[PDB]
């Protein structure tokens, strides 16, 4: 009933609540398990390069330094995901 | 092979391709059909309210005033769908 686009943002919101707690946000350890489990291919072509994407992502995230990655940061971070995938699609580097 | 996630953001991707220009850029009319075709429950709610959601879309989203949307831009768009979305999981009305 719902198209493939709002099935997919609805899908991203599923993932971000598998990873949170009660207080509907992310900590770290489950930040960094949800982009090795969901994003192995993209952290695999970091890896290639000798980038770590991991050390510091959360802390990148964490604009308000409340040790929790909450929703708007989340998808900041969706965002720099996507961003890599768009630059590669014209051609760059994987994880540039 | 690749997951789940990594396939969503691809699919965004192609559908930001879909509107694009040969500038690779989604101009008004581009955006405004795209909006319409891949969210129109979101759309429905607002329409309800009695919110055009669509009227000053594209200029709120056109940051830098070159009348195209980029893929900065759209990935914008795409995170404020994400948070009307977010926001009703949590109980709040339709396009909030
Ligand atoms: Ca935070
Ligand atoms: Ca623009
Ligand atoms: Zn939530
Ligand atoms: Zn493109």
């Amino acid at each position: 009933s719902n198209t493939q686009a709002e099935r997919s943002i609805i899908g991203m919101i599923d993932m971000f609540h598998k990873y949170t707690r009660r207080d509907d946000k992310i900590d770290k350890p489950s930040l960094l398990t949800m982009m090795k489990e969901n994003f192995p291919n993209f952290l695999s072509a970091c890896d290639k390069k000798g980038t770590n994407y991991l050390a510091g992502v959360f802390e990148k995230k964490d604009k308000n330094e409340d040790k929790k990655i909450d929703f708007s940061e989340f998808l900041s971070l969706m965002g720099d995901i996507a961003t890599d995938y768009h630059k590669k699609s014209h051609g760059a580097a994987p994880c540039s």
